């Protein structure tokens, strides 16, 4: 389910911005998350916690497009 993975970079993105996972449901899909605070200091962790979650992309793959959507 695409809302259940987006719900777990909700997770992620809380966690790793400092938010309310609710200020991350408050982006749209398409939102720029380097636009919403996001760095590569923080997209390194989430690149980890995606390829620990088995979910294997390059730090590039992310933050080429630097949207839920993309993502």
């Amino acid at each position: 389910s695409r809302t259940a993975l987006r719900d777990w970079l909700t997770e992620q993105l809380a966690d790793l911005l400092g938010e309310p996972l609710a200020d991350v449901r408050a982006l749209a899909d398409d939102d720029d998350l380097l636009g919403c605070g996001l760095d590569s200091i923080r997209l390194m962790y989430l690149q980890e916690r995606l390829r620990a979650r088995g979910s294997t992309l390059d730090f590039a793959q992310l933050a080429q497009r630097p949207c839920l959507g993309a993502w």
